[PDB]
């Protein structure tokens, strides 16, 4: 069958947590008043909930409602245990309150706010030193979420609300995200097309964190080629081919036979043969200002077949491509 992985980093955390910790399945939700926030705009919705700007009449001070869409009450703990685990962390969402919508009869989440413009708009008029300073404060979220034993699972450019006036960022929608446990097979079925790291591709379970560091490769590659999204798939098979013309197909068939892995058999007549591909090939005129030497290595890092092989959050901070950023 197939070969065991094991998370390079973070390896045992929620191993000697208290089960409390990690076992969602078993939280109790402490419900807050619902008459406490009256919704001002709906902002958009998606599969899993609806989501509104709404006010706090208790001190008169905007938030973000997410009204879940009926679903699993083990996903719906989940998300919750994940929250009220990781808050407080750098650059993660504030989970403020949990209530009961009395009209959809399902939790409503109550987080901070913060204040958006799209990243559609936004990628196109970040500089080079935006687009290293909103990198490095990413991987804070990451190493912390990471450190407390949890992998996001939906890392991409939406889920990352950016405050460009106040240069704040914010990790959002943790809905995805699960605990990391030794051994553990997960669903392949996560994470947006586009961001879908290999291993989700070939359908290999026994992931880990370093799933969310091939998706902020590919957050990378977007911005520093200005090129959204980067590999453009038009259905989960051709997201394989798109990685496989850039990152060549021997290191693919490297990859899967090291964990022996077999690939999915329409892959036959739609792979072919290509050869890796330097980064250098994809800088233009338009882009190359957003480029450097640093941000090549950094991102040829991250974008591995081999989960194993790509830099952990922390080891992506240590990289000489954040070296120009000031630090706190
Ligand atoms: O769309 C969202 O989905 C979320 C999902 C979460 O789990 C937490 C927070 C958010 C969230 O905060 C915002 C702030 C804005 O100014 C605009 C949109 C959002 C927005």
């Amino acid at each position: 069958g197939p070969v065991p992985s094991r998370a390079r980093v973070y390896t045992d955390v929620n191993t000697h947590r208290p089960r409390e910790y990690w076992d969602y399945e078993s939280h109790v939700v402490e419900w807050g008043n619902q008459d406490d926030y009256q919704l001002v705009r709906k902002l958009g919705r998606g599969k899993y909930s609806e989501v509104f700007e709404a006010i706090n009449i208790t001190n008169n001070e905007k938030v973000v409602v997410k009204i879940l869409k009926p679903v699993k009450k083990k996903k719906i703990k989940r998300e919750i245990k994940i929250l009220e685990n990781l808050r407080g962390g750098p650059n993660i969402i504030t989970l403020a309150d949990i209530v009961k919508d009395p009209v959809s009869r399902t939790p409503a989440l109550v987080f901070e706010h913060v204040n958006n413009t799209d990243f559609k708009q936004l990628y196109q008029t970040l500089t080079d030193y935006d687009i290293r300073f909103y990198m490095y404060e990413i991987l804070k979220a990451l190493d912390y979420c990471h450190s407390m034993g949890i992998m996001h699972r939906d890392v991409k450019p939406h889920n990352v609300m950016i405050d460009h006036e106040h240069r704040k960022l914010r990790l959002i929608d943790w809905g995805l995200a699960e605990f990391y446990h030794p051994g553990q097979e997960y669903n392949v079925r996560v994470a947006s097309r586009y961001f879908k790291g290999p291993e989700l591709l070939v359908d290999y379970q026994m992931y880990d964190y370093s799933l969310d560091m091939w998706s902020l490769g590919c957050m990378l590659a977007s911005m520093i080629f200005r090129k959204e999204p980067f590999f453009h798939g038009h259905d989960n098979y051709d997201q394989l081919v798109r990685i496989a013309k850039v990152l060549g197909t021997e290191d693919l068939y490297d990859y899967i036979d090291k964990y022996n892995i077999e690939l999915d058999p329409r892959f036959n007549d739609i792979l072919g043969r290509h050869s890796r591909k330097r980064w250098e090939r994809f800088v233009h005129s338009e882009n190359q200002h957003l480029v450097s030497p640093e941000a090549l290595d950094f991102l040829d890092k991250l974008l591995r077949y081999d989960h194993q092989s790509r830099l952990t959050a922390r080891e992506a901070m240590e990289h000489p491509y954040f070296y120009t950023v000031v630090k706190d």
